[PDB]
């Protein structure tokens, strides 16, 4: 049938509070290339957040993250969770879960999307 990217973890947070972020693969079973987060906060451009590759390597947008977030690979199949500390006001967005495949051609490329899941961060 279809890929469903099922997301969790997120929900109302105080500032300087954290959030464990959970992304679980459901529906049609696939091999997955990576497995990362993407984020759009209201009236602004969807932007990468981090990302683990199947062999364990990890990257991040630095520049928004600056090493607060923490990405990784659970046990389950096609299942990364994201560890997010030290949360401000501007990391209040919907959080997009993104996975990529192996039968599809592009490499460390995103093919399937969740729904999004809401986070909001008060001061």
């Amino acid at each position: 049938s279809q890929v469903q990217l099922q997301e969790s973890g997120g929900g109302l947070v105080q500032a300087g509070g954290s959030l464990r972020l959970s992304c679980a693969a459901s529906g049609r079973t696939f091999s997955s290339d990576v497995m990362g987060w993407f984020r759009q906060a209201p009236g602004k451009e969807r932007e990468f957040v981090a990302a683990v590759t199947r062999s364990g390597g990890k990257s991040y947008n630095a520049d928004s993250v600056k090493g607060r977030f923490t990405i990784s690979r659970d046990n389950a199949k096609n299942t990364v969770s994201l560890q997010m500390n030290s949360l401000k006001p501007e990391d209040t967005a919907v959080y997009y879960c993104a996975a990529g495949d192996t039968a599809i051609t592009s490499w460390y490329g995103y093919d399937y999307w969740g729904q999004g899941t809401q986070v909001t961060v008060s001061s």
